[PDB]
């Protein structure tokens, strides 16, 4: 099955998921000089004060911090969006080296990691229905650069030892995702896809221009996770990013001048 290795990595996915060669695939390079300022773009509305985190899971390609999405608790609105999107999970993509790891790039620059806060459009009733719709998901993407530690990330880092291998999960209640956001909510936005199989073309991408800083030790502990399950040969969970895909007939808009 699919993964990030030489024999099952992004270059192979199209054989099981032909949409990998589609017209609105993610991630993309964000050419900041070609992205046009759109003065009609509204500010983002990130309402996370009532977020209810539940669990953290090693799913064999990343770790997901999952939320209660059975009610409107943590929601994304505004920006390019119509309607209300419920937070269901966030996860990261990261590198084996500080100089790579993000999925989106900015003027071809790669960050050490990228955070994805995944939300689904409540008008479709549940997550599984939403991913079948071209406006089903809104993913808030946030770059991570290596520098000073991010205090609000440390509770995530601390628990990774307990979910080292594929299929392990741990209680993760009372985590506040507001501690993962940068100061500014200026963003770029474009229509795209899931960056992992099934690669469905259901995502409005909202990528924050301001990265967050994490410490070398924080990302180091990301890289001690495992792709494999317990009892199998150890494969470090590193370089779980898909590279930039052709922009094709899309325009990236900027919320800011
Ligand atoms: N990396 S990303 O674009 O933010 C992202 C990628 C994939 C999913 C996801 C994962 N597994 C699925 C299984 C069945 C249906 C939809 C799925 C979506 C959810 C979010
Ligand atoms: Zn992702």
């Amino acid at each position: 099955h699919w993964g990030y290795g030489k024999h099952n990595g992004p270059e192979h996915w199209h054989k099981d998921f032909p949409i990998a060669k589609g017209e609105r695939q993610s991630p993309v390079d964000i050419d900041t000089h070609t992205a046009k300022y759109d003065p009609s773009l509204k500010p983002l509305s990130v309402s996370y004060d009532q977020a209810t985190s539940l669990r953290i899971l090693n799913n064999g390609h990343a770790f997901n911090v999952e939320f209660d999405d059975s009610q409107d608790k943590a929601v994304l609105k505004g920006g390019p969006l119509d309607g209300t999107y419920r937070l269901i999970q966030f996860h990261f993509h990261w590198g084996s080296l500080d100089g790579q790891g993000s999925e989106h790039t900015v003027d071809k620059k790669k960050y050490a990691a990228e955070l994805h806060l995944v939300h689904w459009n409540t008008k479709y009733g549940d997550f599984g229905k939403a991913v079948q719709q071209p406006d089903g998901l809104a993913v808030l993407g946030i770059f991570l650069k290596v520098g000073s530690a991010k205090p609000g990330l440390q509770k995530v880092v601390d628990v990774l030892d307990s979910i080292k291998t594929k299929g392990k999960s741990a209680d993760f209640t009372n985590f506040d995702p507001r501690g993962l956001l940068p100061e500014s909510l200026d963003y770029w936005t474009y229509p795209g896809s899931l960056t992992t199989p099934p690669l469905l073309e259901c995502v409005t991408w909202i990528v924050l221009k301001e990265p967050i800083s994490v410490s070398s030790e924080q990302v180091l502990k990301f890289r001690k996770l495992n792709f494999n399950g317990e009892g199998e040969p150890e494969e470090l969970m590193v370089d779980n990013w898909r590279p930039a895909q052709p922009l094709k007939n899309r325009q990236i808009k900027a919320s800011f001048k």
